[PDB]
């Protein structure tokens, strides 16, 4: 069942992660995605696909990596992602299907149970199912994301859902002396206070049109990457230049040197529909009712299955103690006041691979 995390998986997953990120950026709102969460929901979904639908999904997620191999990689990756006190990362997968109208295939359920440890819910798909799903997402994100849906559409027979919950303390927490209230004018022209957190860091990011730092969480399994585009490039143009290769390299090439770092406390939520991004990665058939082939999922009594929407919800809170971040990705479920003049890109990275568990932008605060 296992397949050792190797350079192929790292750089292929890095490419997916950055392509996902660079196509999920809001113009004014802070953005945040978990490539890991998206990958897992979509990889589960791909195990129900056949023919062209499957080939497109395999390529979108892994390029030359087959779904069988991606299953092994992801199973192994999830197995090895550290989860310790002060350095928590938990992953949860589930499938929800309408028992009356849908008969899931045994091979599919086995793969999903075995490689993805997915909870399998035979459901009524009524108002009580909505409660059950939301309670599940609330539990698996430790309250960070409380709802993913409000109603169930009459055509719905199966949902696939992933949740990721991250909760880590800084290796060195910010003492009171290192936190200061700074004065900003908001979009309405009113003055308010934002707390900024000072530290000494020992990894300095230096690239064309960007500087930044890497700050470790307790036990060093994960770190926080901060990247500040300079006056000669926009946030959007900087993000446009990013590739999986460039992202891994900028972390690898970080210089071991003392840096005076400043990070604002920040907290926000983000919701994005991933259909168009996924179609740009080559995954088109899956979204087409007349073309989609999800015959390996099982048999629906209401015709051929296709993906209606891929929805992504995220949450982050960065403070003096550490960072909590949460994500949900679902398949088939259908304003900040202080504008920063020094906006920045950030990532929460797995230090064993340099892969971004979470990646986002801070354009505004409060």
């Amino acid at each position: 069942m296992e397949k050792n995390i190797d350079e192929k998986f790292i750089y292929n997953t890095a490419d997916f992660s950055i392509e996902l990120f660079k196509n999920s950026i809001d113009d004014k709102e802070n953005s945040l995605i978990s490539p890991l969460s998206a990958m897992l929901a979509l990889a589960m979904t791909a195990n129900g696909a056949d023919n062209e639908t499957l080939a497109q999904m395999e390529k979108a997620l892994g390029k030359d990596i087959s779904i069988e191999d991606l299953n092994k990689y992801l199973y192994t990756y999830m197995k090895k992602l550290p989860n310790e006190e002060k350095s928590k990362l938990t992953i949860a997968n589930s499938i929800w299907f309408k028992e009356n109208d849908f008969m899931p295939s045994k091979d599919f359920l086995q793969i999903i149970a075995d490689y993805y440890k997915a909870d399998i819910f035979k459901a009524a798909f009524d108002s009580s199912t909505v409660s059950d799903i939301n309670n599940w997402v609330k539990s698996k994100t430790n309250g960070m994301i409380d709802k993913i849906l409000n109603k169930i559409d009459p055509e719905d027979v199966m949902y696939l859902i992933n949740a990721v919950a991250f909760d880590a303390e800084w290796e060195t927490v910010y003492e009171k002396a290192s936190v200061h209230e700074d004065i900003f004018t908001d979009v309405y022209g009113n003055r308010q206070k934002v707390e900024f957190m000072n530290s000494e860091e020992n990894l300095y990011i230096e690239e064309e049109n960007a500087v930044g730092f890497v700050k470790p969480y307790a036990k060093n399994h994960y770190s926080f990457v901060a990247i500040l585009p300079d006056e000669n490039i926009s946030v959007n143009e900087y993000i446009k230049t990013l590739t999986g290769q460039k992202f891994i390299d900028l972390i690898k090439n970080a210089k071991i040197t003392l840096v005076r770092a400043s990070l604002p406390k920040f907290k926000y939520e983000y919701t994005i529909k991933m259909n168009e991004t996924l179609e740009s990665l080559g995954m088109t058939d899956a979204f087409l009712p007349d073309k989609a082939d999800f015959s390996k999922l099982g048999k629906s009594d209401i015709g051929n299955l296709y993906i209606s929407e891929v929805l992504h919800k995220t949450f982050i809170s960065v403070d003096e103690l550490g960072t909590k971040a949460g994500a949900v990705t679902s398949v088939d479920i259908t304003f900040k006041t202080v504008k920063l003049n020094r906006p920045f890109i950030f990532a929460i990275i797995d230090n064993s691979t340099n892969l971004p568990i979470f990646i986002g932008t801070v354009l505004s605060l409060k």
